[PDB]
């Protein structure tokens, strides 16, 4: 039943909070003249704190989207917390150094709003698609914990470490 479209993962990554950071961030890439973006920017630009907000329209052969991003939870090299619109969607990364690493723990927080674009449409019908991104999420998020983990252990050294 559409009640809370909420899923998160956490994961003990072998690399330091720098890798981990600069892995999870995903959005800033070579851009200086908008190739693959139409225009996307990020809060290093102006100041990344609370309230900020980094925007970033995509250009494809198939669809033009953009992305605004509140960063609504700003602690350095602790968590690094933005929402996709007013409190619509979450993606909530929380960063613990170790003294071996950093554990990454992400949070989605897909609220009911977001969940009315699908409901006020169909209700009956848009079940699925409300159940299609909470399962997409759900097999999505640890996915992409492993694949954070993976990527930065191979770099790091990728021999030895292998089960």
């Amino acid at each position: 039943m559409p009640k809370s479209l909420t899923f998160e993962d956490s994961i003990n990554i072998a690399a330091p909070i720098n890798q981990v950071y600069a892995l999870v961030s995903d959005i800033t890439r070579t851009g200086e003249w908008s190739p693959v973006c139409e225009k996307c920017w990020w809060d290093e630009d102006e100041g990344p704190v609370v309230g900020a907000h980094f925007t970033g329209r995509n250009v494809t052969p198939e669809r033009t989207w953009e992305t605004r991003s509140e960063v609504i939870v700003a602690e350095p090299n602790r968590c690094f917390g933005w929402s996709v619109t007013d409190g619509n969607v979450k993606w909530i990364y929380s960063m613990e150094p170790l003294e071996e690493g950093t554990v990454l723990t992400e949070s989605w927080e897909f609220t009911p709003k977001g969940q009315r674009f699908f409901h006020d449409k169909f209700g009956d019908k848009s079940i699925e698609e409300i159940e299609k991104r909470r399962l997409a999420a759900i097999t999505g998020i640890p996915e992409t914990l492993v694949a954070i983990q993976r990527i930065l252990e191979v770099e790091l050294e990728h021999h030895h470490h292998h089960h």
